[PDB]
């Protein structure tokens, strides 16, 4: 087929269908994280605000990958997404960790395929994931371990006052 | 549980539940049609960008849906997307068609949601239903039933063209 | 000689001229295929404007290549300027498939001097395409691609007509 | 042919392409100058401004050429543009010498093209040439000459110090 | 130990820090040329404030090292700043020819850790060179290549007037 | 030499030179000072911005030192910076402690200077610490010792929550 498709490999197109989704799977994650600390049972605005921003910049994410998908002249082909690991996600500082560690494996994917657009010789590729995600991702995680950081300090052995001080002095709504 | 809860049936919570998954399905739905018409080889911008608006407007659905829910002291509970039906969506006609499908699926899901709402004498959800979901659905089957009858008008003998000229005259960009 | 040159290697230096070469023969191709559109047995105003246009930006990429060779301390020479490949263009369709075919070569002589540079470990080089020709290359070719999508499609048996429509409504002047 | 051509030769037709040739060479040839001055082991900006800039004006020129080509119903047709005569411009005194030299031939140009309209009885020729052409000539020719006066008075027998004023106090960037 | 730190060598840790400290000690090296050129007994103001302009970039340079540093979970480890290599800066020439030194030695670090950055697959660390500090030094390094072009225009066998002459109306105060 | 100096002693001359070292070695020790609290394992942002600030202010302090040796005639020397004290600052106490010993010693070599001019007769010298120096020191020393105290309340048995608690409230960012 392609008119327009130049130095884009079928492996590089494969997996950019593969980061779409798990881009997507991330971003229900955080929608799912968001609905939970909005429970009259949990009630925390500002952890809630947090992660439905992450939700919506997931989505981003994804169809940033989707728009240069037709731009190389790939086909975006969608999967399932599976649902959310958990259905309740305990404390503030569960969900943090939880959520670092869903950053951690978006990270990866985007160093696995930045490192196979270099095995492939797709600059445009690579420069795509620099400008757009690998700074962006770093500086979330980064922002996620300082979080995790205050969190943890304010455990102590008065955990509630200290949730509560968590969501009402650092992530102000 | 709930300290809030009141009136508020499990059989609704569960309804409630897969009607979220069934927006959010249809979202995804969208997001698939929207990038489709974005194929350099499809490239109407136009039909591509009424799909985009309409897989923000599902996701929006399944988001008051969400919030209602925690009002209520219901649980969300989210299950895995499936994919959408078709991988390529072919004309915009054929488009038009699914979407009018897929539309009249999620008003029959509403009216079905409703009636169990009745039932039950939940009339906040009846309510709630009517008040942001009933009649915003019948206003887009409207739509695309215009939509439907002026694209089947330009098809004729010369159907590039009707394509082209609906792309243009009906969903400037 | 340089005084500032650094990383700078003859076979770099030389590939930049050729690209500047190679770009201002696309820029001359563009203000032929401009005045063809523009004469009175041709009259498609906005195809006219869309490949005046082109020829500014493609002198505008071989200025910035121009400017990178004097920052890097490399020494720029001109070689002639061929004439472009035809007179007369044909019709709309046969000079946006023209143009693609012009872009391709242009891309894949930016690929080229791109891996060249990794070659040379010249990160300069490398950031500099990255950030000032290959995305907007692919951008082009894509929107390319779009209109050649479009065209294609008015042919049909009323190609006078779909040609005039496409002129009148995809690239208002 | 044509259905608006009136009074113009095909001598006026072939010797107006010869003319965009001329410019579009005056052009390239500035465009090399430009660059030169723009060198780091040259390094006079105002002087590398003031060739840029006739860079522009000479392409301009060929535009209104082409352009009016098409207005009278005749037919652009493109040569190679021969690169510029030199590589290496020398001080700004050689370059501005050279400049009068290729400004003096493009004027001459100018004035046959003319005579050649007056031969062949065609008034709307001589008004264009003398309306956006001949003037425009003379005031450059008459500027390059007041610069090669205050160039050559800054000689003496300290060049460098005296290159360095005229770039600073007379060219201002 | 680290929470965020992820595919961030040993390696480029240790060389983040010693461009860290090479920044600072070009920082210092600057603010001593800077006041140098403001002695009663030197006394060129545009050329103490060229200097002193560029302490405070290199300092920033070092501050954005540090930051992403952290943002990568390393930990910066600082030691002495050597102070500069000269008491007394000589002329604004040999001033010059001793910050073109010193930038070369800056850009050619860059480069290594760029290196070192492609070796380990750090494409981050790439990206923020490429991004943030590559490019700035080419351009910083031109227009000191530019700046000691004009000087030694200016000495002749005038070197007084050329020196003065120089910072009145290159380095405009 | 000079053809300004004017009461200007040679043992006030280095005294001046070594105060600057003093104020440049305080800087670099509040840049690691801010570098530390900005750690994902620290994270207490408005402590790292007040060391932060701090190390532009000491900055600031040298630039105004090596600016009247200069307006005095006098010759600035620079000498090596150590690097700080510790690559590791601890709590925010430990960090505010180590700030006001540091601070402390600046004001006492602020006094020794003083002292050595008041016996040279150099009011001039005396005036510039008065009305630059000597109460932006104790002003400083004056609010680090309110945090101090403020901080050394907030430890009782919950040292996490104090140390969070002081930075959100205290020293918003
Ligand atoms: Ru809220
Ligand atoms: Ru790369
Ligand atoms: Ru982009
Ligand atoms: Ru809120
Ligand atoms: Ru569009
Ligand atoms: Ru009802
Ligand atoms: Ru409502
Ligand atoms: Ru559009
Ligand atoms: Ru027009
Ligand atoms: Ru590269
Ligand atoms: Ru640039
Ligand atoms: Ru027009
Ligand atoms: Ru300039
Ligand atoms: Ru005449
Ligand atoms: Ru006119
Ligand atoms: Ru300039
Ligand atoms: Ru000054
Ligand atoms: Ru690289
Ligand atoms: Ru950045
Ligand atoms: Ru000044
Ligand atoms: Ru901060
Ligand atoms: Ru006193
Ligand atoms: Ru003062
Ligand atoms: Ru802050």
């Amino acid at each position: 087929s392609s008119q327009i498709r130049q130095n884009y490999s079928t492996e590089v197109e494969a997996a950019v269908n593969r980061l779409v989704n798990l881009y997507l799977r991330a971003s229900y994650t955080y929608l799912s994280l968001g609905f939970y600390f909005d429970r009259d049972d949990v009630a925390l605005c500002g952890v809630a605000h947090f992660f439905r921003e992450l939700a919506e910049e997931k989505r981003e994410g994804a169809e940033r990958l989707l728009k240069m998908q037709n731009q190389r002249g790939g086909r975006a082909l969608f999967q399932d997404l599976q649902k959310p690991s958990q259905d309740e996600w305990g404390t503030t500082l569960d969900a943090m960790k939880a959520a670092i560690v869903l950053e951690k494996s978006l990270n990866q994917a985007l160093l696995d395929l930045h490192a196979l657009g270099s095995a492939q010789a797709d600059p445009h590729l690579c420069d795509f994931l620099e400008s757009h995600f690998l700074d962006e991702e770093v500086k979330l995680i980064k922002k996620m371990g300082d979080h995790l950081t205050n969190i943890q300090r304010l455990v102590g052995s008065q955990a509630g006052l200290g949730e509560y001080l968590f969501e009402r002095l650092t992530l102000k709504h």
